[PDB]
C-alpha cells in the first residue's frame, strides 16, 4: 500500500516542478527561430463535461499522451492541447430535470431521478440546489477535469484550454465565422428534409443524443391506401358519410396486381384518425404519430382520432385496392404480424409472398378460423393467387410453388416459412419479370419506382417513413421519422465529396480496417441536420433561434487550438483579460480570414498588425493536425464531418488537411463491460487514488494497440507498482554502491552479451514506438530490459561493471519516459543529471552483435537442461561434452535438408518424401528410427529460431562459451567441478548421439 503513496508523492512534487518550470508551454515566436526536427501537433476529441472523465477518455489520450512523450525525444517540437465540450443538450437536459425535482417538491425531494445521481458523486445536500442551472455545471465540471488531467501529468499546455458554448465569447466568434464562411460557399442550405426527430425535444435526434440504435436512419414504406366499402363493419358505424381507408405499409409495390384480400392482427389495438383533408386512416398509435409528424395530420404533432378498435372488429370488411384485378377484396386474420414493423396492416400478395399463401390455405382448411373470426365462404373461397412476377427457377407462382415443395400447413411455422423466404428473397428484386398489361416482359428492377409514381399520383398510395430499428432518446422519448425544415451541411454533393475522397486517400490510416470504415461512412453520407432549437451551443449568426448542434461546431477547431493561448490565456470560459490586449467583439470575420487564410487581406480593425501577425504565425507554423486519436465509435460521424470541413475550408490548400488518424477500440475493465451498473468502472481521479498516474500509464501501455476492444487488468496494474518499486529501489542501492562496482575496461563475455542485447532493446522499442504499438514498446523497453538485466545480473560472476550499469539506468529511464514520465524524472534527478529528463534526447544504440545473442540464448538452453538433469541422479562432479561436428548420419540428413532448403526459397518437403529420400540411402540402414526425430526437431527449431538451425557448424566456440561461464554453473548447479570435454574422448553412446548446439553431460 505504501509503495502506491510513494509513487503519488514522488509525482505530486514533479508535477508542481513541472508547473513551475513551465515546460509544456509552447511559443511559435520562439519555437519558429531555432529549426529543429519539426512540429507534432496531437489533439483528442475534447470530451463531453456532463460528468467526470472515466478509464476510457484516459486510455484513448493516452495514446497521443504517449506519442508526445516518445516525439520530443527525437527532436521534434510537440503541442498537446487539451478542449472541454459542453455543447449539447443532455448538459441542460439534466440541469432541467434537477430544476424539476428542485421546485415541484423540496430538499430533500420527496419520492414517491436525478438527485440521486448527483448526491451518489458526493455533493453536499445544500449545493446540488445551484446544479439546477446549466452554467453551475459550465462552473463546476471542466475545472475538475483539468484538476484530474494535471494530476496524471499529461505534456498538455494548458494556456490553449477553453470552453464550447456561447458562454466562451472567443469559440463562439470562431464557430460564428466558420459557418458563416460555410454558408458563404454554399455548404449550409435551409430545407425541409427527413430526420430522425425526438418529439419531447422538439428538435433532431443525431447520433450523440441517442440511447438505442447510435446510426439508426430512417425507412421508406410504400403506403397504400384501401378504401372500405359500405356496408360498413358495425365499430365504424359512427363514421357514415366519410371516406375510410386502411393504410398498409409495404417494401415491394410492383406485387400489388395480385392481391387477394388484406391482413390485420385480430388481438392488436388500431386507431382511426383523421388526415389532413378530413379523411380517415386506420393504422396503430405509433404509425399514426411518424405520420403525424411526416405532415400527414392538419397539425404537426397531433393525431386527431375518432375510432379505436381491435382487429377482430375490423374483420371481414370489403375493400377496393388499387391495380388488383379484384374489384372487392375483404379483411382477413393473420396470428403472425410485428407490432414494430410497418402499420399493422399488411397487403395480401398469395403469389409471391409465403406468409400470404400460408395464411389463406389456413383460412380455405378449416372453418374453425372461419367462423372464430366470422368470415363467411365469399371473403376467402373465391380468391385464387394472381400470376404477376415470373421468377425464372420458380415461375409465375413462386410462393405457392416452393410452400408446396417445403410441404408447410400453416401460418405458425417460423423456421420453414423463413426459409421459403429466403430462398426466394432476392431473386424477385432482379430476375422477375412483369406479367401484366402495360408492363409485359420488363425488367422488375426497371419498373418498380415508375408503378410507384403511378399510385402515388392517382391518389392510392403515399410515402411512410419509420425508424428502420427503434430508437430511443437520451430524455426517455421513443423518437419519430419527422420531415420537418431545418439548416443542414450538404455532405452529399459529388464535388465535396470526391475532395474528401482524395483527402481520405491522403490520410493516414494505422489499419486497412478504418479506412473501409471510413469509405462506407463516405459513401453512405448525406445531409446532415445540424440545428437544434433546445440545449447549450452556438446561435446560427444570422438566426439567433437556432443552435448548432455538437457534431457540427467541432469540426475545425484545433484551428482555434493555435490561438487561444494569445486569445484567451488559460481562462476557460474566456472572461479574464487578453495577453496581446483584443476584446472578445473585436475578432470579425475578416480577422479569422486574415488568421487562418495566407492569402486573405489584412482587414481594418483597431487591433495592431503585431498581434495578428503573430497569431497567424502560430496557425501557419503549427497547422495542419499531425495526428488525431479516438475511439472507433467516432468514425462513423465526427471524424468524416472533420475531413468534410478541413477540405471545405481550405480547399486550395491540401497541406493544411489532417495527417493522420488512429482510432482504438473501447476499454474493458478486468476483461468486463465497464458500466456504472454491474459494478466496474473507474474514474480518471478514482483510478490515480487507486494505482498512481504512472501505475495507472503503465497498465494503460499495455491494455492494447489494436483496433479491438482494449483490457485494463487491475493485477497487472499492482504488479506493474511492485515492479516500478523495486526497480528504483535497485537503483538507489546501485547509487549507493557507486564504489564496489568493477571498472575499467568492460571486456568479460557478459558485459559483451549485455551491451548487445541493450542496444538491440534500444533499436527494437525505437520501432516499436514508431509504429505506435505501445504495448510491445513496454514488452521490449521494460519486461525484456529488466529480464536482460536480471540475467547480467546474475551471470556477473566478478560483479557488474560501472559504466554498464549507469548506462542500463540511463537507457532504461529514457525508454520508460513515455509511459512513466513522474518516475523517470525522479530517477533522472537521482543519477545527477544537470537538466530535467523533459531536455533528453533518444539514446543511440551501439553496435548489435547477434552472434553474442545467439550464444547466449544457447547458454540459457544449456543451463536450464541441466538444472533438469540435477532433479534426479548426491551429485558432486559433472561432464559436458560437446561436438564439434554432426555424426556422420546426422550431417548426411542435415545435407539433405540443406539440399532441399536451397533448392525452392526455403521450404522443406512433406516428411513422408523426406523419409522416402532417406530410406533409399544404404548409409542410413542402423539408423531409420532415429532419423525422423531428427528431421522434426530441425522442422521445429527451423520455425522457431530461424535457418540458422541448418548450419552445420555453430557459428560460436561452443567450449568457450561454456568455460566462460564454468564458474557460474558449478555454483547454481550445487557441484564442486564441471569437467568439458571435446566429446571424442567420451565413450561410445555420448560420441554417438551427440551433436553441436545439444551437448551431452553425465553426473
Ligand atoms: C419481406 C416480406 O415482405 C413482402 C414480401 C412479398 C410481398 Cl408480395 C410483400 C411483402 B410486403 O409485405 C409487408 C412488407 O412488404 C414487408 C416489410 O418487411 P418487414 O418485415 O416489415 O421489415 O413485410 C410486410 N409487413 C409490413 N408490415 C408488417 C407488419 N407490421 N407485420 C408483418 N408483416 C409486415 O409487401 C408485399 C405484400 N405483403
Ligand atoms: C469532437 C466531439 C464531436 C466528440 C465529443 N465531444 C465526444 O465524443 N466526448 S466523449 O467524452 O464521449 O469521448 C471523447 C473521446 O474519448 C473516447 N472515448 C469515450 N468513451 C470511451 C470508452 N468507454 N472506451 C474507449 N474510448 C472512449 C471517444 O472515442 C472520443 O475519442
Amino acid at each position: 500500500t505504501a509503495k502506491v503513496d510513494f509513487l503519488k508523492k514522488i509525482e505530486k512534487e514533479i508535477q508542481q516542478k513541472w508547473d513551475t518550470e513551465r515546460v509544456f508551454e509552447v511559443n511559435a515566436s520562439n519555437l519558429e527561430k531555432q529549426t529543429s526536427k519539426g512540429k507534432y501537433f496531437v489533439t483528442f476529441p475534447y470530451p463531453y463535461m456532463n460528468g467526470r472523465l472515466h478509464l476510457g477518455h484516459t486510455f484513448s489520450l493516452s495514446k497521443c499522451e504517449f506519442a508526445v512523450g516518445y516525439q520530443r525525444l527525437k527532436g521534434k517540437c510537440c503541442l498537446f492541447p487539451f478542449g472541454l465540450h459542453c455543447t449539447g443538450m443532455p448538459i441542460k437536459a439534466c440541469a432541467d430535470k434537477l430544476k424539476r425535482e428542485i421546485e415541484l417538491y423540496g430538499c430533500p425531494p420527496d419520492f414517491p431521478y436525478q438527485w440521486g445521481i448527483m448526491k451518489s458523486l458526493g455533493l453536499s445536500d445544500e449545493e446540488i440546489v445551484k446544479f439546477s442551472e446549466a452554467e453551475h455545471w459550465l462552473d463546476y465540471f471542466p475545472p475538475l477535469a483539468i484538476q484530474d488531467l494535471k494530476r496524471m501529468g499529461l505534456k498538455v499546455d494548458w494556456r490553449r484550454s477553453f470552453i464550447t458554448t456561447d458562454v466562451n465569447p472567443y469559440y463562439d466568434s470562431f464557430v460564428r465565422w466558420q459557418f458563416l464562411t460555410l454558408r458563404e460557399r454554399n455548404k449550409i442550405k435551409f430545407g425541409k428534409r427527413y430526420t430522425i426527430y425526438s418529439p419531447k425535444d422538439g428538435q433532431p435526434c443525431m447520433d450523440h443524443d441517442r440511447q438505442t440504435g447510435e446510426g439508426v436512419g430512417p425507412q421508406e414504406y410504400t403506403l397504400l391506401k384501401l378504401k372500405v366499402l359500405e356496408p360498413y363493419p358495425s365499430k365504424l358505424s359512427g363514421l357514415k358519410g366519410k371516406n375510410i381507408f386502411l393504410v398498409a405499409a409495404t417494401l415491394r409495390p410492383e406485387t400489388m396486381f395480385g392481391q387477394t384480400n388484406c391482413w390485420v392482427r385480430p388481438d392488436m389495438k388500431y386507431i382511426g384518425f383523421e388526415t389532413v383533408n378530413g379523411d380517415i386512416f386506420i393504422c396503430t398509435q405509433k404509425a399514426a404519430r411518424n405520420m403525424s409528424y411526416q405532415g400527414f395530420t392538419k397539425d404537426n404533432g397531433v393525431v386527431p382520432v375518432v375510432k379505436e378498435l381491435m382487429g377482430e372488429e375490423i374483420l371481414g370488411a370489403s375493400l377496393s385496392a388499387p391495380l388488383t384485378s379484384y374489384k372487392v377484396i375483404y379483411v382477413l386474420p393473420m396470428l403472425t404480424i410485428k407490432e414494430d414493423k410497418g402499420t399493422g396492416v399488411v397487403t395480401s400478395v398469395p403469389s409471391d409472398s409465403p406468409d400470404d399463401i400460408a395464411a389463406l390455405r389456413d383460412l380455405k382448411k378449416k372453418q374453425a378460423l372461419r367462423a372464430k373470426y366470422g368470415i363467411r365462404d365469399d371473403m376467402v373461397l373465391p380468391f385464387e393467387p394472381v400470376p404477376v412476377i415470373e421468377i425464372p427457377g420458380f415461375g409465375n407462382l413462386s410462393a405457392v410453388t416452393i410452400c408446396d415443395e417445403l410441404k408447410i400447413q400453416s401460418q405458425n411455422d417460423r423456421e420453414k416459412l423463413a426459409e421459403a423466404k429466403e430462398k426466394i428473397y432476392l431473386k424477385g428484386f432482379y430476375e422477375g419479370i412483369m406479367l401484366v398489361d402495360g408492363f409485359k416482359g420488363q425488367k422488375v428492377q426497371d419498373v418498380k419506382k415508375t408503378i410507384q409514381k403511378k399510385m402515388i399520383d392517382a391518389g392510392d398510395a403515399l410515402i411512410y417513413m419509420e425508424p428502420e430499428k427503434q430508437v430511443m432518446s437520451r430524455s426517455s422519448d421513443e423518437c419519430v421519422v419527422a420531415l420537418c425544415d431545418q439548416w443542414y451541411l450538404d455532405y452529399g454533393e459529388e464535388n465535396w465529396k470526391k475532395q474528401t475522397s482524395q483527402c481520405l486517400k491522403n490520410l493516414e490510416t494505422f489499419c486497412e480496417e478504418t479506412r473501409r470504415n471510413f469509405e462506407a461512412t463516405l459513401g453512405w453520407l448525406q445531409e446532415h441536420a445540424c440545428s437544434r432549437t433546445y440545449g447549450l451551443g452556438t446561435h446560427l449568426p444570422w438566426d439567433e433561434q437556432w443552435l448548432i448542434e455538437s457534431l457540427s461546431d467541432s469540426t475545425i477547431y484545433m484551428a482555434f487550438y493555435t490561438v487561444a493561448h494569445l486569445l484567451q490565456g488559460g481562462n476557460l470560459h474566456g472572461q479574464a483579460e487578453s495577453p496581446l490586449g483584443i476584446r472578445p467583439q473585436q475578432m470579425t470575420k475578416e480577422v479569422w480570414d486574415y488568421v487562418f487564410f495566407k492569402e486573405a487581406p489584412f482587414p481594418k480593425t483597431q487591433i495592431a498588425k503585431e498581434k495578428l501577425d503573430q497569431l497567424k504565425q502560430e496557425f501557419e507554423f503549427w497547422y495542419p493536425v499531425d495526428l488525431r486519436v479516438s475511439g472507433k465509435d467516432l468514425v462513423p460521424n465526427h471524424l468524416s464531418y472533420y475531413l468534410y470541413n478541413h477540405v471545405a475550408m481550405w480547399p486550395e490548400q491540401s497541406d493544411k488537411w489532417p495527417t493522420a488518424v488512429r482510432a482504438n477500440g473501447h476499454l474493458l475493465l478486468n476483461s468486463e463491460k465497464m458500466s456504472k451498473s454491474t459494478g466496474n468502472f473507474l474514474t480518471l481521479t478514482q483510478a490515480i487514488d487507486k494505482f498512481s498516474a504512472d501505475g495507472m500509464r503503465l497498465a494503460l501501455a499495455d491494455a492494447g494497440d489494436t483496433v479491438e476492444d482494449a483490457n485494463f487488468v487491475e493485477a497487472m496494474a499492482d504488479a506493474g507498482i511492485l515492479r516500478l518499486y523495486t526497480w528504483v529501489e535497485w537503483v538507489k542501492e546501485m547509487v549507493a554502491n557507486w564504489d564496489s562496482l568493477r571498472s575499467g575496461p568492460a571486456s568479460t563475455f557478459n558485459d559483451r552479451v549485455f551491451a548487445s542485447e541493450l542496444n538491440a532493446g534500444i533499436i527494437k522499442t525505437d520501432q516499436n514506438y514508431e509504429k505506435m504499438m505501445f504495448k510491445e514498446a513496454l514488452k521490449t523497453g521494460f519486461f525484456e530490459f529488466q529480464a536482460a538485466k536480471d540475467k547480467y545480473r546474475e551471470l556477473a560472476v566478478e560483479g557488474m561493471h560501472r559504466e554498464l550499469v549507469f548506462r542500463f539506468i540511463e537507457v532504461q529511464t529514457l525508454l520508460l519516459a513515455p509511459f512513466c514520465p513522474h518516475l523517470c524524472e525522479h530517477i533522472w534527478t537521482l543519477l545527477g543529471k544537470p537538466d530535467s529528463i523533459m531536455n533528453a534526447s533518444w539514446p543511440v544504440a551501439g553496435p548489435v552483435n547477434e552472434v553474442l545473442i545467439h550464444s547466449s540464448q544457447y547458454l540459457m538452453e544449456v543451463t536450464h537442461d541441466l538444472r533438469l538433469r540435477l532433479k534426479n541422479y548426491k551429485p558432486s562432479h559433472c561432464t559436458i561434452y560437446v561436438a564439434k561436428n554432426y555424426p556422420p548420419w546426422q550431417h548426411t540428413t542435415l545435407s539433405v535438408l540443406r539440399k532441399h532448403f536451397e533448392a525452392n526459397n526455403g521450404k522443406l518437403p512433406d516428411n513422408k518424401v523426406i523419409a522416402s529420400e532417406l530410406g533409399s540411402m544404404p548409409e542410413l540402414k542402423k539408423y531409420m528410427k532415429k532419423v525422423m526425430p531428427f528431421v522434426a526437431m530441425i522442422k521445429e527449431n527451423l520455425e522457431k529460431m530461424g535457418p540458422r538451425i541448418l548450419d552445420l557448424q555453430l557459428e560460436f566456440d561452443e567450449k568457450a562459451v561454456l568455460m566462460e561461464n564454468i564458474v557460474y554453473l558449478t555454483n547454481s548447479l550445487e557441484l564442486e567441478h564441471i569437467e568439458v570435454k571435446f566429446a571424442s574422448e567420451a565413450e561410445d553412446k555420448i560420441r554417438e548421439d551427440c551433436c553441436p548446439g545439444k551437448p551431452l553431460n553425465v553426473f
